[PDB]
DNA sequence: ACCGGAGGACAGTCCTCCGG
DNA sequence: TCCGGAGGACTGTCCTCCGG
């Protein structure tokens, strides 16, 4: 089943040979077939360990902070930003 | 195909007749077919915004929490107390 | 009666690779 | 060449209701 890196890459039919392929072989490429990624298991319980301690971290926050900053820390993808946030206190 | 909430909490066939069914109507029983109950979806777009949100909560956390069993915390109910233990900031 | 779990239709993933 | 998205095997859900 699995298609080699470059195929994945291009999106073309891959041959999917041993070792190399057609492409990467004729093409004159050094074919790889990389491990599957590790993702989180897409379980209910798994969404729902995850939806309700997210819940209790926000219903701590609040005792700390207003909301209006839940909805600012919810959105930041920087790590000076999330700090930041916490010096102004 | 529902089946109804007491043949659903009984675990036995249902006849599912409208407005009473099978044993609702034998056992003279209040037969209902309560609506059918929403969950979050189940999808990898919404596992990862929820993980995106939690990442971020938990990273503010450890700056306000650098020591330990944020656990602890995160497993009372009481307000009052949890504000208790917080004015020992 | 009661309820653990089998059974199965279905929701949605997460791959490959076709074709505009 | 290139990538949107179709195709479709599959993972895991989430019902019903069997039979112990
Ligand atoms: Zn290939
Ligand atoms: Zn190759
Ligand atoms: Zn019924
Ligand atoms: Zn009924």
């Amino acid at each position: 089943e699995q298609a080699c890196d470059i195929c994945r890459l291009k999106k073309l039919k891959c041959s999917k040979e041993k070792p190399k392929c057609a492409k990467c072989l004729k093409n004159n490429w050094e074919c790889r077939y990389s491990p599957k990624t590790k993702r989180s298991p897409l379980t209910r319980a798994h969404l729902t360990e995850v939806e309700s301690r997210l819940e209790r971290l926000e219903q701590l926050f609040l005792l700390i902070f207003p909301r209006e900053d839940l909805d600012m820390i919810l959105k930041m993808d920087s790590l000076q930003d999330i700090k930041a946030l916490l010096t102004g206190l």
